[PDB]
């Protein structure tokens, strides 16, 4: 991968693995964000940011504050077949006080179509207290030299699904898998849960007829509380709705702490 | 990748991802078993064999026979680091008509020094009735011409690791991790649990101050039994001993064994 002429986004290749497909000999969508996620660690690499997914700067990381993903909004229109060849362009950009923005545009190598576009929503917070703050000049200043200055939005449309509020599920949920727990797998450099899993919880309390009648279309996901090494959740889901969309909830096991929320929009194959 | 000059083995480099290391910002031994299963897929379809894992010809297809692992054995020296690339080395042999092996060679491509080894054993079944078949002679002959005539072992010490024999952990196991379930991105494209994830809930039952003291130096799984997708296991260990430990996994229910296994740690 490398930078772009004008330094302002980042691109890379992957070829699709044999281990990385599902049912429908294509990506399933959690090989496609770990994807998204490596190509945002190579980009901050690329232009001297921490890589172990809080891209902070040293100001940030004096004052113990991390970056940390509060939303996930993926919109697929075709799986990368196995042994395909997927390029992926990422960029940052500042959203005021609030926090920041990381998109991505997923395209096919060989027609140079989109395949996919994803945007997500990062709010900074100390790595110890778990409190959030409004980010500050100095710490914005350094980010900005390194994102374009005009907007450029992976999701430029008027009421776009990527910034649409989720509601809460109301129990008793129609579908749900109980009792998920994160292996070592699952957990990043740092002992954290990756973001991925999250999405893999999810998506385990879809029918396994959706799944093999339905490609997932759209996923958007609000990142609540984290899920401890030691912690069990519940995975829940609603029909809500050709097209089937469904309303999501994962908890803990014992209290039913919220630790996300989200939507699904699935097509008939 | 691409079949090397003699076209009678497979090489293949992969940059090490940041979703791919542990906590010592290294590759895990489930990415490296990965890498292990992309490079052999990859040599099954240089040459026209099925890539579905099972490596099948048009022969073993009409007859519903596959190829299944019934051993992995993995040495690992160093871990390649975040960003680096590793260029793994693949080959098959045949073992008579008891089954067929596939080495791997792990190399760092900037040295390129020897970093890591594999062996595995494989034994031809019938996909439908799962009843084990010894090969034969029309089957054998498809696939003699894809591997090396001349013995090469990527284990060749005699009465190495690799072939060491493996007995049944006794109860009460000193560690314990229970009810441990697949999950959707443990399936393979056929539906099946994919072999690595056993090793997975293998190392779940290694208590965490080994893992955080040690690294995994060697490890050898059978594989008896599958676990399906609506199956709960439970990880059990107790330490022989350098540290070894002896490893069991059995269904959650009736205690029937999926796998057996060792592990051998250094100290960090
Ligand atoms: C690798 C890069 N990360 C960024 C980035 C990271 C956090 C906040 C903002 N505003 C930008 C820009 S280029
Ligand atoms: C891709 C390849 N598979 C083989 C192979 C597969 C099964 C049995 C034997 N004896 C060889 C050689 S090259």
């Amino acid at each position: 991968g490398s930078l772009t002429e004008d330094g302002l986004s980042y691109k890379e290749k992957f070829v699709v693995r044999s281990y990385e497909v599902g049912s429908n000999k294509t990506a399933t969508v959690e090989t496609i964000a770990n994807l998204l996620q490596e190509v945002g660690c190579n980009h901050a690499q690329s232009v001297g940011f921490s890589t172990d997914g809080f891209a902070t700067t040293t100001t940030m990381r004096k004052l113990h504050l991390i970056w940390v993903t509060a939303r996930m909004h993926i919109e697929i229109y075709k799986y990368p077949a196995w042994g395909d060849v997927v390029e992926i362009e990422t960029w940052c950009q500042s959203e005021g006080r609030i926090g920041t923005r990381r998109d991505w545009i997923l395209k096919d190598s060989v027609t140079g179509e989109v395949t996919g576009r994803a945007t997500s929503k990062w709010v900074m917070m100390n790595q110890d207290t778990r409190r959030l703050q409004k980010v500050s000049d100095d710490v914005r200043d350094e980010y900005l030299v390194f994102c374009p200055q005009e907007p450029r939005l992976a999701f430029p449309e008027e009421n776009n699904r990527s910034l649409k509020k989720i509601p809460k599920l109301e129990d008793p949920a129609q579908y749900s898998m109980i009792g998920l727990k994160p292996r070592r797998a699952d957990l990043d450099m740092n002992q954290h849960v990756n973001n991925v899993t999250y999405i893999g919880w999810v998506l385990e309390s879809i029918p396994q007829e959706i799944v093999d009648t339905h490609e997932l279309q759209v996923i958007t996901l609000d990142y609540r509380r984290e899920c401890q090494q030691d912690d069990v959740v519940d995975s829940l889901t609603t029909t809500t709705s050709n097209d089937s969309q469904f309303l999501h909830l994962l908890r803990l096991s014992g209290d039913g702490q919220e630790i996300n929320r989200g939507t699904t929009l699935w097509r008939k194959k």
